[PDB]
């Protein structure tokens, strides 16, 4: 599925996002549209052979199983292929436990990137929430 701005930040707010460990709702909207461009089935494989999956482009190194990156932990106790569901309750529990991890936000190389000290406030701008 591919999620409208507004749609997508009233789905992550339903979800308990908004402010969450102090990242407020406008920098999980600009997260999600540079990591996937809104879309739930967005996929990209990376160098080391792992792959990243979903809105929110979680690898699968560290938090998913997709049984084929060697060694990996799957932190989120889920297969990769659940991060791709047009319900993103997934993601959001698995990204609320990287966000917690220790480096934050910072984790979304697209966010400390194009969103980190910017007004990611424009994000929400006209949305009923
Ligand atoms: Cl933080
Ligand atoms: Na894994």
């Amino acid at each position: 599925k591919v999620f409208g701005r507004c749609e997508l930040a009233a789905a992550m707010k339903r979800h308990g996002l908004d402010n969450y460990r102090g990242y407020s709702l406008g920098n999980w909207v600009c997260a999600a549209k540079f990591e996937s461009n809104f879309n739930t089935q967005a996929t990209n494989r990376n160098t080391d052979g792992s792959t990243d999956y979903g809105i929110l482009q979680i690898n699968s190194r560290w938090w998913c199983n997709d049984g084929r990156t060697p060694g990996s932990r799957n932190l989120c106790n889920i297969p990769c292929s659940a991060l791709l569901s047009s319900d993103i309750t997934a993601s959001v529990n698995c990204a609320k436990k990287i966000v917690s991890d220790g480096n934050g936000m910072n984790a979304w190389v697209a966010w400390r990137n194009r969103c980190k000290g910017t007004d990611v406030q424009a994000w929400i701008r006209g949305c009923r929430l």
